[PDB]
């Protein structure tokens, strides 16, 4: 493995949270000849239970993008196996949002979806589908920069229904034109400071909904123009769809021309 770290370098300092294979706790990493940093770490089963949890671990450490969580090292020869990862002060997105519901400006949340685009637009240029893109797999940091987490090489938890294009769901056809679906899922989230999609349908209703044309209406308060973008990476056909390059140059406009933000339905 690419950042094997002795589990003396690691020092666990509490609970922060639940991941799927086990807790996820704050730590401190200090290694020889580096500055002391804090970090998030996951800890964990069958051997191929092992090798999917750490597939995580294999993916995150070929990546560097400032908008993908950062990995700072593994422990396997020892044991509980560890991930850690950078420590991300504002946790999962969709609880950050819904604890600051309608305190961030809406340049603000553009700023945040142009981060999670630009991690995006690094994936499926590396040829990564992510397959599982949603708020709550997306990591803050204190400056408020957006970063994608939630990797692996494992093949469909279950599908996540409501994140998930029509034509993933129905031929398990995932693309990047699949993710750029789900990223106007998120953009709706953001929208929304962390609203459940379809927050009043089963997963079952969102099928039948989405083959029958419904689509999310604009969040209160959210420009047309996030709305419309939000309505383009929910074009039925993927090919319709806009491209992560295109997305990061539609917020990127935005940014620029905030006049065009003010325009609400
Ligand atoms: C005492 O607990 C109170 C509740 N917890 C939080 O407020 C909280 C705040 C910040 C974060 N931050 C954080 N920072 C980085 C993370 C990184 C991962 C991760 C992802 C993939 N592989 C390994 C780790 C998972 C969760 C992560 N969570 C988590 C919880
Ligand atoms: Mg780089
Ligand atoms: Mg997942």
């Amino acid at each position: 493995f690419a950042k094997e770290i002795d589990v003396s370098y690691v020092k666990i300092e509490e609970v922060i949270g639940a991941g799927e294979f086990g807790e996820v706790c704050r730590g401190r990493l200090k290694a020889p000849g580096k500055k002391e940093s804090c970090v998030a770490i996951k800890t964990l089963y069958t051997e191929r239970q092992r090798r999917e949890f750490l597939s995580e671990a294999s993916i995150m450490g070929q990546f560097e993008h400032p908008n993908i969580i950062r990995l700072e090292g593994v422990v396997t020869n020892s044991m509980p196996v560890m991930i850690l990862t950078e420590f991300m002060e504002n946790g999962a997105l969709d609880s950050f949002l819904r604890l600051n519901d309608g305190q961030f400006t809406v340049i603000q949340l553009v700023g945040m979806l142009r981060g999670i685009a630009s991690g995006m637009r690094y994936l499926a240029e590396m040829s990564y589908v992510h397959r599982d893109l949603a708020a709550r797999n997306i990591l803050v940091n204190s400056n408020l920069v957006c970063k994608v987490s939630d990797f692996g090489l494992s093949r469909f938890g279950k599908i996540p229904i409501r994140w998930t294009a029509p034509e993933a769901i129905a031929f398990r056809k995932f693309t990047s034109a699949s993710d750029a679906w789900s990223y106007g899922i998120v953009m709706w989230e953001v929208m929304s400071f962390g609203e459940r999609p379809y927050w009043d349908m089963s997963n079952q209703d969102v099928i039948n909904a989405i083959e029958q044309d419904y689509r999310l209406p604009p969040p209160p308060d959210c420009p047309t123009s996030l709305h419309q973008l939000m309505l383009d990476c929910w074009q039925k056909d993927r090919n319709a769809r806009p491209r992560f390059p295109q997305v990061v140059s539609a917020l990127d406009k935005m940014i620029r021309n905030p006049a065009s933000l003010k325009i609400v339905a």
